[PDB]
């Protein structure tokens, strides 16, 4: 959703570990910095379409290693109000331990994240 | 606005806060991941040529906010053996406060970084 959009690889290593497709552009200008408390709503899918979780705010500290790796990397690239879809390889998410019983080991996952707000360190 | 020689904006906000120039291509086949422990050698200079600090190994876990933001951002993109030059905006560095007496308020900093290795974790 929607086809003209191609997953841009945002993994800092550029190993295609995190492909982002902006679903809805933010109309704002502000963006999160490492250390900020961010507020988002999300939904998580297994590649086969199984919805494993959903804030439907969820909040956390950006760039502290507090959330999934794919998350620390993606949210640092969203405008407030932006909705995006990120495709996460196992190692940027749950790895080989998975999350019983909802997420198997070595699961490539897909997240729809909407950035609502953030507040400075 | 940086001249081509200051390097490429690798700041996830694409706001030019972290301009990286690759001075020696890494030969390794692995790159660090968030949470891994990295060992580096660095030297930092204020824009005016002033050397304020130099590790001539420095060690920390990547992506946890244990070092200046520009370092979690830059190092996440390096190969082992790679030597780079980061150019960072106060806000990806020491901001308004600075670090008296050597680093003034709102100082744009330049670092030479060499990644020697990193541990799995």
């Amino acid at each position: 959703a929607p086809l003209p959009m191609e997953g841009v690889d945002i993994s800092p290593k550029q190993d295609e570990g995190v492909l982002k497709v902006i679903k809805r552009e933010g109309t704002g200008t502000e963006m999160p910095m490492i250390g900020d408390r961010v507020f988002v709503h999300y939904t998580g899918w297994l590649l086969d379409g199984t919805k494993f979780d959903s804030s439907l705010k969820f909040s956390f500290d950006l760039g502290k290693g507090e959330v999934i790796k794919a998350w620390d990397i993606a949210i640092a690239t969203m405008k407030v109000g932006e909705v995006c879809h990120i495709t996460c390889k196992p190692e940027y998410a749950y790895g080989s331990a998975g999350s019983p019983p909802k997420i198997p080991p070595n699961a490539t996952l897909v997240f729809e994240v909407e950035l609502f707000e953030f507040k400075g360190e």
